[PDB]
């Protein structure tokens, strides 16, 4: 079970921490006295909730800036962020480009983009982060959607590059656990959440009902300190168990008779 | 039922058709009957099979020749393709980048060029493809695999390549048929298949039996044509309903439930 000393004195960093979902985790992880680096495009954003951070207990808070499109800011920033701290705990990959809902119509550069921002600078940064999570034995969480494990219609870009984040990570998953490094990654499952953002965006077109960004940032820490797989964060009951995909685990756990051990 | 005299006369585009997979896809329309114009890299590999299709009894066949790393040839590769035939009734995406078995250690560029190659260049000539095949009301048929369903080792770039087909391409379908298009779009899962490139790349790695790569092209032909949303071929029986998922299905379904239709 948690105790949210678990992320005591510990090094985090969040990404899209200047609002919304990610600016939550930023104010939880600060009254459990971890050390958070965060970022964003907004310096403006950033600093008001590095500033709430340290009121709220954090042992440190630092923000640094920029877009996830460019993949060497994904980098570099990653490496300042170990710089800061003196090693990495936990990595949570969370921001996502800007989104709307549309039907799809002709958008190669929409589709990059998105795959580039969603998909793209979370690879950089988990390999990136890796020596020093390696070091720690520590964990990434890899905030997905319902629309990572099934479609909605108006959203084709942004569903490519969930799908993407199940089937690289949830490999990445089982070669760590198959080598032996005590590295775990949560693929965090998510249905609406209340944030500013997915309303205006939700609005008039879809009439969900939607699930409170602060306890959905809680679900996500404790999930990822608990070292799990997957976290399901949905208002309807009836989500998990038809999200289940008991297959999925079935062909996972045979296949692996199919390699050559000394592969592994 | 699938009649081969279904595809007498139509007008197809393969790609990858210069070996493996692909080039069965072709020979196979071509004793059909149809039109087809095949693509790849490949000069003269692509003549080889342009000749040996027309030996076979195609309607027609043509070869453009170039990379999927560059988006314009993926497009005006369409175009040139959609004048040589005169139009457009089935366009078969099937090409793949360089794919070797390892745990992952790429850097970006590669991983991007996974991307570019194995999913960005599928959205660009459907986009494309689609004004023809709705003037057809064609089909495209997407080639993925197990590993766009579930996870193994060992293959996380090629893997997410393929979760991000499924995410897209089944956005792609609901919303044409929220909206009415009688344009059909076909997933198709394969199973290891003894083209010579698999067989040698899991060669000391991968011990599994292979399905027959004859057959395996006219399974896809089959469905497509047929218009299902997926097809499952490989060795094992039990492997489609395990891989059946109904809860995302019965998710899917009432999705729509949530949505205004003055999107319609
Ligand atoms: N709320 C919901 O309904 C659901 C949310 N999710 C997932 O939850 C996560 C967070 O959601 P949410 O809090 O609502 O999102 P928000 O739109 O509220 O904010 C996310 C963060 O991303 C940042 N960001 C935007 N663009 C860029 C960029 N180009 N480079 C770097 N950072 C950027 C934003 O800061 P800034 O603009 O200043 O750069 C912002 O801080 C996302 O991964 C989302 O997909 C999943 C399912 C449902
Ligand atoms: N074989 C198997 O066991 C399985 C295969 N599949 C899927 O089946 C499909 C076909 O695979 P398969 O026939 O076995 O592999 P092959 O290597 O035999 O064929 C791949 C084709 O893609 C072409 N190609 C490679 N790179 C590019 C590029 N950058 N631009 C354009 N064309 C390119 C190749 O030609 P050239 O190099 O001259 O360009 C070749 O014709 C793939 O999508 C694969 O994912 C799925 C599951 C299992
Ligand atoms: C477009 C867009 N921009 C955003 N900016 C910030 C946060 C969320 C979003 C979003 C969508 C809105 C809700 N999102 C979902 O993934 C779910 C969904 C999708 C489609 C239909 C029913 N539900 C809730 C699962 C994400
Ligand atoms: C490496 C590599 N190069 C290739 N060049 C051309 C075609 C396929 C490949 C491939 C692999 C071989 C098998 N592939 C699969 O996707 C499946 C799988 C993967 C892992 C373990 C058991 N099965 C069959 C599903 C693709």
């Amino acid at each position: 079970e948690f105790r949210p000393e678990m992320l005591q004195g510990k090094k985090v960093i969040v990404t899209g921490a200047s609002k919304g979902i990610g600016r939550e985790m930023a104010y939880h992880l600060s009254k459990m006295g971890a050390h958070v680096v965060l970022t964003a495009r907004s310096e403006e954003g950033l600093q008001k909730v590095v500033s709430r951070c340290l009121e709220l207990g954090a042992a440190s808070a630092h923000y640094i800036a920029g877009t996830m499109e460019d993949m060497t800011f994904a980098e570099q920033f990653i490496v300042k962020a170990g710089k800061l701290m003196g090693g990495l705990d936990m990595l949570i990959l969370n921001h996502i480009t800007q989104t709307s809902l549309s039907l799809f119509h002709d958008d190669i550069h929409s589709v990059r983009r998105v795959m580039e921002v969603n998909f793209l600078s979370y690879v950089v940064m988990s390999t990136a982060a890796l020596p020093m999570l390696k070091q720690s034995n520590g964990s990434i969480a890899v905030i997905s959607s319902l629309a990572g494990k099934v479609t909605y219609p108006m959203v084709a870009p942004y569903s490519a590059s969930k799908f993407a984040l199940d089937g690289f990570f949830s490999t990445i998953r089982t070669e760590l656990y198959i080598t032996k490094v005590n590295v775990s990654i949560t693929l965090c499952v998510l249905g609406l959440i209340d944030t500013e953002t997915a309303m205006k965006a939700v609005s008039g077109i879809v009439n969900a009902q939607a699930s409170p960004k602060e306890e959905c940032a809680l679900e996500i820490i404790k999930g990822t300190a608990l070292r799990k797989s997957e976290v399901y964060y949905d208002k309807s009951p009836l989500t998990p168990i038809l999200l289940g995909n008991p297959g999925r685990k079935i062909m996972e756990f045979f296949s692996l008779r199919y390699y050559n051990k000394d592969m592994f």
